């Protein structure tokens, strides 16, 4: 009706969805930082949703 967007930029955000899932290196990279390997990486896919989407 009005706020009909998302299929124009999708990548812009999808990139962080993959990223979030390509960032959880709870092993090695996050050798013990597990608790945050997760949270940390999820806030990415989510921050993205505020840079590409309006909802």
């Amino acid at each position: 009706a009005s706020a009909t967007w998302g299929a124009a930029y999708p990548a812009c955000e999808n990139n962080c969805r993959k990223k979030y899932d390509l960032c959880i290196r709870c092993q090695g990279k996050w050798a013990g930082k597990r608790g945050k390997c997760a949270a940390h990486c999820i806030i990415q896919k989510n921050n993205c949703k505020g840079k590409c989407k309006k909802e």
